[PDB]
RNA sequence: AUUAAGACAUUCGUGAGUGAUUUAUUUCCAUGAAGUGGCGU
């Protein structure tokens, strides 16, 4: 998709030739990627209602974390520095 | 006046009749409508 790296492309295969697919996501991610990082998001009750609410939480969390990574967060009142910044100013501090 | 004289190789006659420039052949192969957020710790 467009901006698929941020998560608007997620698919899984269920039936291959009318046979269920027991493929572990964790193991395949471990195999084909250099680093794989899991985050357990607090699914506040629901989980049976408001997939729209689930999407809102998931994508707000992604925006949160990725804005944290390469930039800061000058939003409401809480300041956390850019970890992309903090990496370079620490390693060989120039 | 002499084994001489006389005599168009000529008349008639369609290079014509039959017969598809046709048969076979993918305008196709490769290819992300995608990338990035920025601003006041």
């Amino acid at each position: 998709g467009t901006r698929n790296n941020k998560g608007f492309g997620s698919f899984t295969v269920e039936y291959i030739n009318n046979q269920k697919n027991i493929c572990n996501v964790e193991d395949t991610l471990k195999e084909n990627f250099a680093f794989v990082y899991k985050k357990k998001i607090a699914l506040s009750r629901q989980s049976t209602l408001d997939f729209i609410y689930i999407y809102n939480q998931i994508f707000s969390t992604i925006k949160k974390d990725y804005q944290i990574l390469k930039s800061g967060y000058n939003f409401r009142n809480e300041y956390i520095k850019s970890l992309l910044f903090c990496y370079f100013v620490s390693k060989y501090p120039n």
